[PDB]
């Protein structure tokens, strides 16, 4: 089986990327944030706190004739944004682009913190990372992914994200014609529960590649690319007046600048990712300091390539025995 389901980002700047998905029978649709840096598939739904809702499309399991409790089993997950959510959990039918599986875990929200009420258009979240960052207890979950692995052509997914523009998420089938020249792939380490790899180095603009090895996660569920502070000071060092503000919480830089290219190593070869993909528009309304869309991962504790990196790549996530990544450009 495959399946093929278009990711639409959720606003002008492209800070998340929305996903329909079909839980349930009859199908209820929610728009959910298919996230590669974690591994549990959450939903708002009729038990979350009312005064927690604010828009968002909801999953009622009492309308599904296929939802069944999953008795006694809880969730509670934080994210590295200091966001969280929790609740309880039902299994159901999930179906993404066509691609169903029965039996999947679907947590359904009971709190929610205030960012995800306070964005209306994000329903829940779809991890993607390894089944062992799940977070349902006594007894952990598996992924969409890895439910659907053992009846998929081939197992793998890929996310082709656009830059303010619709993209795709494919299961099962790598799309040759969504990419140029070929794929390299790179070996990915599963010790820390994701997709972990290490890129071989960096350029800013047209300077010359500096070969280093950058260790980090492939995280669609980021915005923004965390770097090595080194890293991210040599870039914004190209861009003038661009400066790390300690309030406005990273790298800023004047609205009428510029900005150059940042170049990435996958093994032996390069991903582009243009200017324009960093900038993150002005900080507050009318204000002419725009926020960086490279900003340190000195303060997380690891590098991550968020959507300001992948977008600039066809990305296959090789999930046979031993995964690897794959990186195309596009």
């Amino acid at each position: 089986s495959t399946g093929s389901a278009t990711t639409t980002p959720i606003d002008s700047l492209d800070d998340a990327y929305i996903t329909p998905v079909q839980i349930g029978t009859p199908a209820q649709t929610l728009n959910l944030d298919f996230d590669t840096g974690s591994s549990d598939l959450w939903v708002f739904s009729s038990e979350t706190t009312a005064s927690e809702v604010d828009g968002q499309t909801i999953y009622t399991p009492s309308k599904s004739t296929t939802a069944k409790l999953l008795s006694g089993a809880t969730w509670s997950i934080s994210y590295g944004d200091g966001s969280s959510s929790s609740g309880d959990v039902y299994t159901d039918t999930v179906s993404v682009g066509g691609l169903t599986v029965t039996g999947q875990a679907v947590e359904s929200a009971k709190k929610v913190s205030s960012s995800f009420t306070e964005d209306s258009t994000i329903d829940g979240l779809l991890g993607l990372a390894f089944s062992t960052l799940n977070t349902v207890s006594p007894t952990q979950q598996k992924t969409f992914f890895d439910n659907a692995k053992a009846s998929l052509d081939s197992p793998v997914f890929t996310a082709d994200l656009g830059y303010h523009a619709p993209g795709t998420y494919n299961f099962g089938f790598i799309d040759t014609t969504a990419y140029t020249g070929s794929i390299t792939y790179t070996a990915v380490s599963t010790k820390q529960g994701f997709w972990e790899w290490t890129s071989t180095g960096y350029a800013v603009g047209s300077g010359t590649f500096k070969s280093t090895s950058i260790d980090g996660i492939a995280d669609t569920g980021t915005t923004l690319l965390y770097l090595p502070a080194t890293v991210v000071s040599a870039y914004w060092a190209q861009v003038s007046g661009a400066k790390s503000s300690s309030s406005v919480g990273g790298y800023v830089f004047p609205c009428s600048a510029t900005l150059p290219s940042f170049t990435f190593g996958v093994g032996s070869a390069r991903i582009v990712i243009p200017g324009d993909y960093i900038d993150f528009g002005p900080i507050s309304t009318g204000s002419s300091s725009c926020f960086g869309g490279i900003q340190s991962s000195a303060g997380i504790g690891i590098n991550i390539f968020g959507d300001v990196a992948l977008k600039a790549a066809f990305v296959v996530f090789n999930g046979a025995t031993t995964p690897t990544l794959g990186f195309a450009s596009k």
